């Protein structure tokens, strides 16, 4: 699906012409060598030429692996590391460990195999890579391919760039198209928002806000942003696409009024992660709701709709009436100064809605007015029936406690006491953030579930940023078009364009 002339598009520049990106870019080892996905394989590629290298990737490797493994196989793979990289005289010893360390690992295999056992040679190892390796790396022609790439992801992006299929969702004050990427066949969902509408209503700042938000969370469980660019009526914002509908259609039209309590473990699970990722940037969410729980082509689950987000300031609280009723805490109905809270909250409604069929303060035959289903939630204690084990019970109480300073989750510890709960005994978090539990239910690929100022050209600068780095280029390696073009000389020669001699 790629465009006809795309290796013309993705044609890497003459190294000459990234003499300011080298001179510009932070030489830190974690950012290029580990988070940005093109700078890790190339530093892992430059490895390969070293023989005395290689043996340190496969070691990270192979631990990589054996953090996943579940506890019913770390013996025997436990051993197999051992064997082959620990060692004196393995195949592809690693020396920079220590033999104090490996003979300290060595005899901690005698004990119950910790799924964290090689935390201590692995970082051992990262602090080897972090001096020499990654100095030289530097002074290599891989880095130097690295700067190329560099140079393309910051290329400028336009409506041309992309290319609109027909609709993917609609809303009132902001359509939704589909977006293609001409160049790498790569499918997205746009969020239109239109000029008009925003400059009238004056919410500029929160448009802002949720770009940036969406820009700055990478979470394989909410939805990313990849593009941000303004086009000669809208601007525009290039977010994951989800096309396997959403979980209130799943609890209510596909399944029972309802889910098994396994399978509303899974979906609790993911978005227990989502969350913990956003409350890393110390983000607020405050719209947890059935419908904003989106599904993807393969059955796992997205937090969407991150207008009504906030990043909460470390140390301070914010105050807002603000969300859906019957999804409000009770700490957010009374217009409180809260922070994290409203999160948790909302965790033990969604929880309770999937097991039960209806939401806690609401049934699903009762028609209640918008005053009394919130007396419910400030006075009323919600009541559960056989669908609930004694630890699902548990865990939606301490969920939805009205106190929110006794709310699970809700202490110093964050989302690690809310993993911790016995409701989460079976679930193994590794396995699952790893994405190798395979989801309950799959979506059906054939299946549909459903006029100019001054003050507003600087808004504008600051909305279309443009790609976003970790995005683009995973893009770049998924449509394997850094398979393609990341080609070098034969017999590890310079090529053309990373040859300095001739143009
Ligand atoms: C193929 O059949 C499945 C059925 C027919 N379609 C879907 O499930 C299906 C499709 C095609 N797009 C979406 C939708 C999305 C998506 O995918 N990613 C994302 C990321 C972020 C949002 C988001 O913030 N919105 C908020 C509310 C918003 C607010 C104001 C204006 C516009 C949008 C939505 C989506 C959905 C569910």
């Amino acid at each position: 699906g790629k465009s006809k002339k795309w290796k013309e598009i993705l044609k890497f520049p003459h190294i000459s012409q990234c003499e300011d990106l080298r001179r510009t870019i932070d030489r830190d080892y974690c950012s290029l060598c580990d988070k940005q996905p093109i700078g890790r394989l190339l530093f892992r590629q430059f490895c390969e030429t070293r023989p005395g290298l290689e043996c340190y990737i496969q070691f990270l490797d192979s631990v990589a692996e054996y953090e996943v493994t579940p506890d019913e196989k770390l013996g025997e793979k436990g051993k197999e590391i051992m064997t082959k990289y620990l060692t004196p005289k393995s195949p592809v010893f690693i020396a920079q460990v220590g033999q104090d360390l490996v003979s300290q690992t060595e005899e901690k295999l005698l004990q119950k195999p910790c799924k964290e056992l090689f935390s201590a040679c692995a970082q051992s190892v990262h602090e080897y890579l972090r001096g020499e390796p990654f100095h030289e790396y530097l002074d290599s022609m891989f880095f130097d391919r690295f700067l190329q790439w560099k140079w393309l992801e910051r290329q400028p992006v336009t409506k041309n760039t992309f290319r609109q299929y027909r609709v993917l969702g609609k809303g009132g004050f902001g359509e939704v198209c589909a977006c293609q990427v001409r160049a790498t066949g790569k499918m997205y969902a746009c969020k239109r928002l239109e000029k008009k509408r925003i400059k009238k209503r004056k919410g500029e700042s929160m448009a802002l806000n949720e770009k940036q938000i969406l820009e700055k969370v990478n979470s394989q469980f909410v939805v990313n942003l990849a593009y941000a660019y303004e086009t000669k009526d809208a601007l525009c914002l290039v977010l994951t696409i989800m096309n396997g509908g959403d979980l209130k259609f799943h609890i209510y039209n596909m399944g029972n009024p309802g889910f098994e309590e396994e399978r509303a473990l899974f979906y609790a699970a993911e978005i227990l992660c989502g969350l913990e990722d956003l409350h890393r940037e110390n983000t607020v969410y405050r719209n947890l709701k059935p419908e904003n729980i989106l599904l993807d082509d393969y059955g796992h689950i997205r937090i969407s709709d991150l207008g009504l987000a906030v990043k909460i300031p470390e140390g301070d609280l914010i105050r807002g009436r603000v969300g859906t009723v019957g999804y409000m805490a009770p700490e957010v109905l009374n217009n409180q100064r809260y922070g994290l809270s409203p999160d948790y909250w909302g965790l033990g409604c969604l929880i309770y809605e999937m097991i039960e069929g209806q939401s806690p303060f609401r049934g699903r035959k009762e028609k209640v007015k918008r005053e009394e289903v919130d007396r419910r939630v400030l006075e009323t204690e919600e009541v559960y029936s056989h669908k609930f084990s004694e630890e699902a019970k548990s865990i939606c109480k301490m969920l939805l406690t009205k106190d929110a300073k006794q709310r699970l989750g809700c202490q110093e510890e964050g989302a690690a006491e809310v993993k911790r709960h016995p409701f989460f005994r079976n679930m193994n978090f590794k396995r699952l953030e790893a994405g190798m539990l395979d989801p309950p239910f799959v979506p059906d690929p054939r299946a549909v579930y459903c006029n100019l100022d001054h003050t507003d050209d600087d808004f504008y600068s600051k909305f279309s940023t443009g790609s976003v780095s970790i995005p683009w280029q995973n893009e770049m390696i998924e449509t394997e078009c850094f398979k393609e073009l990341n080609v070098f000389g034969p017999n590890g020669t310079l090529p053309p364009d990373l040859n300095r001699n001739h143009p």
